[PDB]
């Protein structure tokens, strides 16, 4: 083929109920008006999003597509365009292909989305059980991917938990259980911070142990 098709250099990073876009690019820089432009995931049909003869093909789409996704078309007689999906989901993350062609001449890319969704403040149980030993449980809901969890001193000491648990709701978010037991008298506070990863956010919340 007389061209090339380019993917981003990394992950397409794209929080839950925002759009995203995922773009791809002919080399030479040469107009892609009227190419066939297919976006797919692991089968080449029924697409994600497909054009042929600078039109939309929806009965060539996925029916969980359709409806949600468009050409990204600014640039295009540049050779650069991109699929925009509409109101991302934890289902949507993963490995796309963007394919161009031309007659004969075909050749194709791989972009990755990477869904993220950042969860409810934490909030920590306190339950005082045989004989001054405490037990903390820290609880947040609705992150994806999973999410870390970190227990910290005042001081700034990390220290494990004891369990921790993730259950992913019916739209695949994760909630975060996680418990320790305090073995001390000179801990003043406590904090829990849930840390997403991916976006490299976290939210945190910190209790107050008595004697």
């Amino acid at each position: 083929a007389p061209f090339d098709v380019i993917g981003p250099p990394e992950p397409i990073l794209a929080v839950v109920g925002e759009d995203a876009e995922l773009p791809c690019r002919l080399s030479p820089n040469v107009s892609a008006k009227g190419m066939e432009l297919r976006w797919f995931r692991e089968k080449v049909s029924p697409a994600v999003f497909l054009s042929r003869e600078g039109q939309e093909q929806e009965g060539e789409e996925m029916a969980e597509y359709r409806g949600r996704v468009s050409l990204v078309e600014d640039h295009i007689a540049e050779g650069s365009v991109a699929v925009r999906i509409q109101e991302v989901k934890a289902s949507d993350d993963g490995e796309y292909r963007c394919f161009f062609r031309q007659d004969e001449n075909y050749e194709e890319a791989i972009v990755h989305l990477k869904v993220a969704a950042l969860g409810s403040d934490p909030h920590i149980s306190m339950k005082v059980q045989e004989s001054g030993e405490i037990q903390l449980e820290c609880t947040s809901v609705g992150w994806y991917p999973e999410p870390q969890v970190q227990w910290q001193t005042h001081r700034g000491e990390e220290f494990p938990s004891m369990s921790e648990s993730r259950n992913p709701d019916e739209e695949g978010l994760f909630t975060v259980r996680a418990s320790v037991i305090i073995r001390d008298s000179s801990m003043k506070n406590v904090s829990c911070a849930i840390r997403n990863l991916l976006l490299g956010q976290e939210k945190e919340v910190e209790v107050s142990i008595p004697a």
